[PDB]
């Protein structure tokens, strides 16, 4: 499944699709964009399938239900949700495009990758464990992009050797998502990603 959608300071794309032979995806994502702010969110739940689901999905409510609180709220909200459930591991990211700042807040394996037209990434390594419902001390990232940059954020089942260069080549998220094709046949996990091209 790919959706797409842009207004005049972003372009993004979301891909998924499940595991061979799952009928329930255990990924989930939420996205908003209006004329002023983007929230999205990625996660991917512990277990699998329905369980899996009901913890990620669990996320995706709360990111939408809360997407106007800053990203450490949410993922409070999210983790406390968690608790008897399976847990999931997760990552927010919100953006104001008239300040070109973002915030990115995540627990576990969920990765983003921002990739900067004069060669900066920024490209956090993943924060151990996931969100179960207890204690977490989050980390929050607030930094400032140039127009041009590229990210994406994906779900373990998108295993790429080198992914900056991806965002670096493509121009535009439909070209970017075609260069990760190969990676996308096996099928091996759940594969979630969402890709943003920045006026
Ligand atoms: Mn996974």
């Amino acid at each position: 499944m790919i959706q797409v959608e842009e207004n005049e300071h972003i372009q993004t794309l979301v891909y998924q699709l499940n595991k061979e032979g799952k009928s329930i995806c255990g990924d989930s994502f939420f996205m908003k964009a209006d004329d002023k702010e983007l929230i999205c969110a990625v996660a991917d739940g512990l277990g699998s399938g329905s369980l899996a689901n009901e913890s990620s999905a669990a996320i995706k409510d709360l990111v939408e239900n809360y997407a106007s609180e800053d990203v450490e709220s949410i993922i409070e909200r999210c983790n406390q949700a968690m608790k008897n459930k399976r847990g999931a591991t997760a990552s927010i990211l919100k953006i104001n495009f008239e300040q070109r700042q973002f915030t990115y807040c995540s627990v576990g394996n969920v990765r983003f990758i921002l990739h900067s037209p004069s060669g900066e990434s920024f490209y956090p390594l993943p924060i151990s464990g996931y969100l179960s419902g207890k204690p977490q001390k989050y980390k929050t990232h607030t930094a400032t992009y140039e127009k041009g940059s590229k990210f994406i954020i994906h779900t373990d089942g998108l295993n790429v050797p080198d992914i900056r260069s991806h965002l670096k080549k493509g121009q535009s998220v439909e070209e970017i998502s075609n260069s990760l094709k190969m990676y996308t046949t096996s099928r091996k996990d759940d594969l979630t990603y969402i890709l943003g091209q920045l006026s």
